[PDB]
């Protein structure tokens, strides 16, 4: 369980796969809140340079860590915790 210390939560953007990428993260070992709280550790979220999405924006300013989709999947692949910095949600794949 690499992702033993994370606790993670799908971004409203990607509501249509949240299923999925909460599942990605319970493989991992990481728990998931359904919608955003003072639990959360990783944010899941995918956006654009600048970007002025309104949850984003709320997550972003309490510090949390905001990830791309592909933070999970790549974890996945790897079996390991991949570090957050290389998947910033302007990452859209390799």
């Amino acid at each position: 369980k690499p992702l033993h210390k994370v606790v993670v939560c799908v971004s409203k953007k990607l509501s249509k796969k949240q299923s999925e990428l909460n599942g990605i993260a319970a493989s991992l070992g990481a728990d998931y809140r359904r919608s955003f709280d003072e639990t959360v550790t990783h944010f899941i979220y995918q956006g654009r340079p600048n970007d002025t999405n309104r949850e984003y924006k709320s997550v972003k300013e309490r510090g949390v860590h905001i990830v791309s989709e592909h933070w999970l999947l790549d974890c996945a692949q790897e079996c390991k915790h991949l570090p957050e910095s290389l998947y910033p949600h302007t990452y859209n794949g390799s």
